[PDB]
């Protein structure tokens, strides 16, 4: 029976089959989140660039990491940063499911230095459980913060 589970810990230490890289639209390594990521599958990183609101899967030896571009919210208007942020999810569904993976570990895209300075977990939560309900994949999401931890795990919780 797929779960969603919630880990307040480092995506590149996750145990699922395969990762979502919160990624750049140039393939860059970037800083932070993308940087733990990049350090740990470094190959992933040929051919990763991908457009925005587009997820593209580059296999670490047979370790898929799904690079998924969420808007900056920044430059987007709300109204367009929200399209952008539901389609990444969509193609992240799609990649995990062309993958045929049993579980994936998935950040909340654009909720860092792409939120636009703004709390956006209950909008990339809804969006990841929009895009993710339909595959049966165990997603386990992946946080810094325990405050964000406890909302996640609730938003979770009563759904059940
Ligand atoms: O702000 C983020 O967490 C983020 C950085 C890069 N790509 C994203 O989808 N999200």
């Amino acid at each position: 029976a797929p779960s969603y589970r919630v880990k307040r810990m480092d995506i590149a230490k996750n145990d699922e089959e395969c990762v979502v890289n919160a990624a750049n639209p140039r393939g860059l390594p970037g800083d932070g989140v993308c940087k733990a990521v990049y350090k740990k599958w470094p190959e992933s990183f040929k051919n990763s660039a991908t457009p925005v609101g587009t997820a593209k899967t580059v296999m670490c030896g047979t370790y898929p990491v799904i690079h998924a571009v969420g808007p900056n919210f920044s430059n987007y208007s709300e109204s367009e940063g929200d399209r952008e942020l539901a389609a990444a999810y969509r193609e992240v569904a799609k990649e995990v499911t062309r993958l045929g993976v049993n579980s994936v570990a998935i950040p909340l895209l654009s909720t860092g230095v792409y939120s636009g300075g703004k709390d956006r977990l209950t909008q990339s939560l809804n969006h990841l459980f929009t895009a993710m309900d339909s595959t049966d994949a165990d997603v386990v999401i992946y946080c810094r913060d325990k405050e964000w931890e406890k909302k996640i795990s609730e938003a979770i919780q009563m759904r059940t």
